[PDB]
DNA sequence: CATGACCTACTGACCTAG
DNA sequence: CTAGGTCAGTAGGTCATG
């Protein structure tokens, strides 16, 4: 009904701040927990949609904290 | 316990959103990685487990037939409404 | 070289404590 | 209602072998 605001999957409830999946908001948690690094191989930009949400996990959180996820 | 859609061996779950053995696996990954396969035949070659490796394009063309793609893959469990 | 068995490093549907 | 935990799940890296 109402999307993620990261990667507009069915969302499930406001999580850290944010209308987000259930996906999106357990990998924000786990980056959270041990302030993740990750790097990505193109031009820091890839869209976070669906399916390609797990293609680059730099992106994926940034999105996360662009939006104001937070813990 | 479920044959490979590809060659029919063992697969060892859903990868790229087809059952698959880890050969068919880690075959198509490297094939979207690369990239030239030609057949020598008439692109129609049996795929099975002993002869899948003799011909790579008919190979990862059954592959790309059965819907084998990066934007296939599912991760985590699967849900009660596709039980 | 490419192959594939094996292992790591995760992913997300589902549930409960609060 | 939502954190947080669980565990059934998979991409992809390794490297001895084909
Ligand atoms: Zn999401
Ligand atoms: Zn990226
Ligand atoms: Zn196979
Ligand atoms: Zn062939």
């Amino acid at each position: 009904v109402i999307p993620c605001k990261i990667c507009g999957d069915k969302s499930s409830g406001i999580h850290y701040g944010v209308i987000t999946c259930e996906g999106c908001k357990g990998f924000f948690r786990r980056s959270q927990q041990c302030n993740v690094a990750y790097s990505c191989t193109r031009q820091q930009n890839c869209p976070i949609d669906r399916t390609s949400r797990n293609r680059c996990q730099h992106c994926r959180l940034q999105k996360c904290l662009a939006l104001g996820m937070s813990r």
